[PDB]
């Protein structure tokens, strides 16, 4: 019954296992194309009403962030080991450099399931327009 914004937790999850499903996401991914991928990310971004979306590499390294410099830097907050390694799909909770917000993440996979990467869709809390 103890819930944290679970709503918002489920509307994140949901957008990221949708988003890194897409054939085309995974095809960018392996080929490392940074240009394709912001083509693909962006209009998503502005779509959605997520605070950000951040896709990143199998070894954690983003790929797509919605603050440029980020981008080849390292995903350090710890929460993303259980989709990286594991290839679970969850709700987590962090103060990344955006503020503390609820992430939905889940692996980008090949075909034969080996995970290539990340996508995390984050709501930042303090943002939220309450009920
Ligand atoms: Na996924």
């Amino acid at each position: 019954e103890e819930r944290l914004h679970y709503q918002v937790g489920q509307r994140a999850l949901i957008q990221a296992m949708q988003i890194s499903a897409m054939p085309e996401l995974v095809e960018a991914v392996q080929k490392r194309d940074l240009a394709r991928i912001k083509a693909l990310i962006d209009p998503m971004r502005s779509f959605s009403d997520a605070t950000y979306i951040t896709v990143g590499d199998a070894s954690g390294q983003r790929l797509y962030h919605v603050n440029p410099d980020e981008i080849g830097k390292s995903m350090e907050g710890g929460d993303s080991d259980e989709a990286l390694i594991n290839a679970k799909s969850y709700v987590s909770v962090r103060k990344g450099s955006l503020g503390s917000s609820l992430r939905g993440k889940s692996p980008i996979q090949d075909a034969t399931g080996k995970v290539i990467g990340i996508v995390s869709v984050g709501y930042t809390i303090e943002q939220l327009e309450h009920h």
